[PDB]
């Protein structure tokens, strides 16, 4: 697992639950293609988006769908989606986790590289 | 003055200097446009990007260059920029602070919203 | 004005109004002795803690007290207090903003330190 | 394990290892009285703070050994100790995880609330 996503709630303390999530890799035209996407489990953790094979070096974009997590909540929120842009590259053994802390009119997001 | 971006440095404890700032709009064809940029300011705010006038209903996008502002500190941040997407001005007329604080590996972001 | 506090509040997208916030500095005994306080204005502010005079070197306590705040909205937040802990003055004398964001179950604090 | 400190850098993108953790209980005459500590482990957690058995009901604070941490990687922080003081209730089988985000000049800290 190189690439995984965990998401919070600022406002109830708890994981973020059943967030979609989607990731993008951008192409030589410059657009961003669909890469890997999921919904973010009862830990607020979502794994098995990729693969070392097909995570190599590039720039993806992690778009975290936080309007739809507090519209099913009823609460307004700002932002159409939290997103998360970076270039990965080899430098030795190492696995990402973007990390998200949501409250309705603000975010946060971390990014922990470890190995 | 209905649009103003302020970035925060939370390594220096200070002020984000000369960030460049672009804004783009959602267009009919589902393209993203550009609207308006600047760069922060000796304070760290960005003002005047755009007027009452100009700044319809709409989605919007505020991508913050961080990169580019952590790499001339000499230090080789984790994120390309930090983009803000929301729907404006869809419960007419408002005022819109986007914040950020940026430390290499992390940012955050908040919105204050003002009649 | 040589300490200034600024809270905003992360659910609403709004500063953070009327928010008790009390300072103490750290005694000759070791003790928290109290030094100024405060609430909030309209703006999320609170100007006019001291003076350049009276702020001395020191460490200081900054008591921001969130869970009253909320609980006058109806939440039952998580924190009692956000507390805010610094050595001041000590490399001479500068301006410290101490800001906080909240949200029930989570709050960010920076500084911003200028001269 | 009812109680657990996570505690990660944004600066350099990983754990916050070996930062120490005290945590005390306010006592009757309302002085804060050792409870538990450590020093968070290579993934940036400390576990087996406390049991089900001792930490009742009660008022908590943990002190989050900040400054020590930044000046060990030789880099000037503001703040003395991040702090999270908060009110432990039953109200069902909890588990408490008190996050920390660190930068130099600003922290976060979410409690994520469990089972
Ligand atoms: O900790 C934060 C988070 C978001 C914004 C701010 C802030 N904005 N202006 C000041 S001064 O501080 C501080
Ligand atoms: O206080 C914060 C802010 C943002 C992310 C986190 C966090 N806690 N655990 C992870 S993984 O990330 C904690």
């Amino acid at each position: 697992c190189p690439l995984m996503v965990k998401v919070l709630d600022a406002v109830r303390g708890s994981p973020a639950i059943n967030v979609a999530v989607h990731v993008f890799r951008k192409a030589a035209d410059d657009t961003w293609e669909p890469f890997a996407s999921g919904k973010t489990s009862e830990s607020g953790e979502l794994h098995g988006l990729t693969t070392e094979e097909e995570f190599v070096e590039g720039i993806y974009k992690v778009e975290i769908d936080t309007k739809s997590y507090w519209k099913a909540l009823g609460i307004s929120p700002f932002h159409e989606h939290a997103e998360v842009v970076f270039t990965a590259n080899d430098s030795g053994p190492r696995r990402y986790t973007i990390a998200a802390l949501l409250s309705p009119y603000s975010y946060s997001t971390t990014a922990v590289v470890t190995n």
